[PDB]
């Protein structure tokens, strides 16, 4: 349910979000299990590129 940005990301679509390396993005919906994901940042929802993040949660 928690993830961290391994790199920088800028939305490539209207329904997308953005994030920077080291930040903690909240997962809410991963879609249909493919290339675009959905998280919450600063109380905002939007999709993200799956290849730019990595499942976190804890050690």
């Amino acid at each position: 349910m928690e993830a961290i940005a391994k790199h920088d990301f800028s939305a490539t679509a209207d329904d997308e979000l953005s994030f920077r390396k080291g930040q903690i993005l909240k997962i809410l919906n991963m879609e249909d299990d493919s290339n675009w994901y959905r998280a919450e940042l600063d109380g905002k929802e939007g999709l993200i590129p799956s290849n730019y993040i990595e499942m976190k949660n804890h050690d």
